[PDB]
Parts: structure tokens; C-alpha cells; sequence
């Protein structure tokens, strides 16, 4: 069987060595307390996180009896998801915010799983003579196109200053590569919301064992899915807010992680300035909903693109004070969507 030449860049060779490599999946289990000798990668099934899925379906009954206590109900869940807590007592999930966090964990696990079930062989490569670089292999399994941009291009000084701007003021995301993102199949489904308008270029902050997914799917709102403004896909105007999620893994003296940019139509916009994790969509007449922070950048110093055919805002000034919203219960803003079909990503950034 013939192996042919790689045919990506050394950036694309990085970025697919990167988001597929075992070692940064069986990291990012670690780091999530996951027990991986005892649940293996390869162990790793949808009927298991089904499984986890209903052991905390089971213990959200409970805190919302007779039945079984929330000690007992725990312990199922850790026998079904195995943690590394140095082989002492696990403790039980009493409250609302451990109850989201662990279903949070499970959301990250079903990417990695999914990442795992996509480098599966085909019958039809078993049949062919020849395979391809393994990084060019598993490039063609995302069924998405990156294109690795430059200096000279008319987006890269727009995202260039969007990062700095309003990325931390101390620990500033040093920018590395942008590639532009088209992925084939979520074209048609925001093609579709042309009549709807208010179109911005949004952050999209994760950590590396879900890019694949990403690049793969696109953005979802998966069932068992949440937070402070409930079942969406949360989108931030502020660099500082996304990159939280994105936890950076060593690699050397510097460190690695990947962020998203995504095409947001909003239409018509129902704010807010309180936490309301009960949401599925947004009320009647309105498109999305946003929880207003008390710093946003200033909407004059924004710009604009031209992303097939469409106008789409690109924020380009630092935060600056909020009186309107000066008693939001949110710092910084985010934007919710609650329809997967008004998301289009649009870039992908290599920031150490
Ligand atoms: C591994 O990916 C993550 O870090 C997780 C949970 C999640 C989401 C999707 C798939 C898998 C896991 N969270 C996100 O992708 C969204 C994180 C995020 N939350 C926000 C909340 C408010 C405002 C902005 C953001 C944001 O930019 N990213």
C-alpha cells in the first residue's frame, strides 16, 4: 500500500497533528479527572456516554421523593464514567451548577468519541492499493476546506486588531495563523436566512478536543446543553470572554490553542441583563437573545466585511463602559442563537 506525499502546509500539517492527536484527547480526559486506564479512547462508546447521559438524567429528578438517594445515584454515574480521584470516596452531585458541569464534560467526551468514530477505515480504502499522508487522510475526513491566510489578505488586519483589541490586556492571545473556514453543508442552511439581517463576525472559544467536531458539524445545540442564558450557541464580542474555555496545552516553552469565528445573524435582538438558564429560544418576533455586559467594544470604532455577498459587523475597538446596562449581572456580553442554521463559521486562529 503506497503512502502519497502530504500535500498540506506545515500550518494545516500542525493544526490536523493537533486537533487528532490521542495523546492531547487522552490529556484533555485527564484534565477533565477522567480515569483513562480504566475508560481508553478507543473504549470509549456512544452507548457509554448514552449511559452517562441517563445517570444524570436520573440525579436531576432527584433535586427537582421515596426513590434512591443522591449518593446512590452518583455512584452509578461514576461507575458508568470512570474519574481519577487517587482511589478515594467520589462525591455526589448536589446542586444545579455541578449537575450542568458534569453534563458539560459529557459534551466534550461525545467530540472526542465522535473525532475517534470519524478515523474509522472504510471497506472502500481496504479495497484501494494505495492510502493517503495519514494528516491528508484525516484532512478529507472533515469534509471542511481551511484556507491558511496571510498578511496581504483583506481580512487579516480587520481579525488582527478584533484579537488585540479586545483580547485580556495582559495576558494577550499571540496570534500565529488564521485560516478561513468553509464548511461543506452549512452553506445552504445559512443561505436560507438572507431575509434575516443584523449580520456579526462573533469569538467562539473552545478547548482542542471538540475542533474536529466543530470542523466536522459545525456549531451545535445538543441535547443536555445549557448555561447562564440557556440552550444556544454562545457567541462573545470580546476575546477575553472566549478564550477562558480554551485551555492551552504545552508544547515546549510555548503554548498551543485554537479559537473559532463565527458568521452570527441576529435580526431582530431581545436583550437582557439577567441570568435566565431556563431559555430554548428566544420570545416571539425576535432572532436571538443577548445578555448585555458592563463593557463592550465601542460601536464606533467597527467594521464591516463583505462575506458572500452579505454585510457582517466586525468589532475592532477595546471594551468601553456600559450606563445602559452599568447593573447587568454580566460583565462582559454574549449572544445567543437558538437555531444552529443562523451560524456559518468563518475562521479558524492559532493563538500561543
Ligand atoms: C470544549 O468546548 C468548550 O469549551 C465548551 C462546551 C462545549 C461546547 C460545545 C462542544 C463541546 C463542549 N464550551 C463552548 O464551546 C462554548 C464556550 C464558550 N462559552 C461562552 C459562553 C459565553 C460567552 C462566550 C462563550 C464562548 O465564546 N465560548
Amino acid at each position: 500500500k503506497r503512502v502519497q506525499p502530504c500535500s498540506l502546509d506545515p500550518a494545516t500539517q500542525k493544526l490536523i497533528t493537533n486537533i487528532f492527536s490521542k495523546e492531547m484527547f487522552k490529556n484533555t480526559m485527564a484534565l477533565m479527572d477522567l480515569d483513562v486506564k480504566k475508560m481508553p479512547l478507543g473504549k470509549l462508546s456512544k452507548q457509554q456516554i448514552a449511559r452517562g447521559f441517563e445517570a444524570l438524567e436520573a440525579l436531576e429528578e432527584a433535586l427537582k421523593d421515596g426513590g434512591q438517594s443522591l449518593e446512590e445515584l452518583s455512584s452509578h454515574f461514576y461507575t458508568v464514567i470512570p474519574h481519577n480521584f487517587g482511589h478515594s470516596q467520589p462525591p455526589p452531585i448536589n446542586s444545579p451548577e455541578l449537575l450542568q458541569a458534569k453534563k458539560d464534560m459529557l459534551l466534550v467526551l461525545a467530540d472526542i468519541e465522535l473525532a475517534q468514530a470519524l478515523q474509522a477505515v472504510s471497506e472502500q480504502e481496504k479495497t484501494v492499493e494505495e492510502v493517503p499522508h495519514p494528516l491528508d487522510r484525516d484532512y478529507q475526513l472533515l469534509k471542511c476546506q481551511l484556507q491558511l491566510l496571510d498578511s496581504g489578505a483583506p481580512e487579516y488586519k480587520v481579525i488582527q486588531t478584533y484579537l488585540e483589541q479586545t483580547g485580556s490586556n495582559h495576558r494577550c492571545p499571540t496570534l500565529q495563523h488564521i485560516w478561513k473556514v468553509n464548511q461543506e453543508g452549512e452553506e445552504d442552511r445559512f443561505q436560507a436566512h438572507s431575509k434575516l439581517g443584523n449580520r456579526k463576525l462573533l469569538w467562539h472559544g473552545t478547548n482542542m478536543a471538540v475542533v474536529a467536531a466543530i470542523l466536522t458539524s459545525g456549531l451545535r445545540i445538543m441535547p443536555h446543553s445549557g448555561g447562564r442564558v440557556g440552550k444556544g450557541i454562545y457567541f462573545a464580542s470580546e476575546n477575553s470572554k472566549s478564550a477562558g474555555y480554551v485551555i492551552g496545552m504545552k508544547c515546549g516553552a510555548h503554548h498551543v490553542g485554537y479559537m473559532f469565528l463565527g458568521e452570527v445573524a441576529l435580526g431582530r435582538e431581545h436583550h437582557i441583563n439577567t441570568d435566565n438558564p431556563s431559555l430554548k429560544s428566544p420570545p416571539p418576533g425576535f432572532d436571538s437573545v443577548i445578555a448585555r455586559g458592563h463593557t463592550e467594544p465601542d460601536p464606533t470604532q467597527d467594521t464591516e466585511l463583505e462575506l458572500d455577498g452579505q454585510q457582517v459587523v466586525v468589532p475592532q475597538g477595546q471594551p468601553v463602559p456600559c450606563p445602559e446596562f452599568s447593573s447587568s449581572t454580566f460583565s462582559q456580553s454574549e449572544y445567543l442563537i437558538y437555531q444552529e442554521s443562523q451560524c456559518r463559521l468563518r475562521y479558524l486562529l492559532e493563538v500561543h
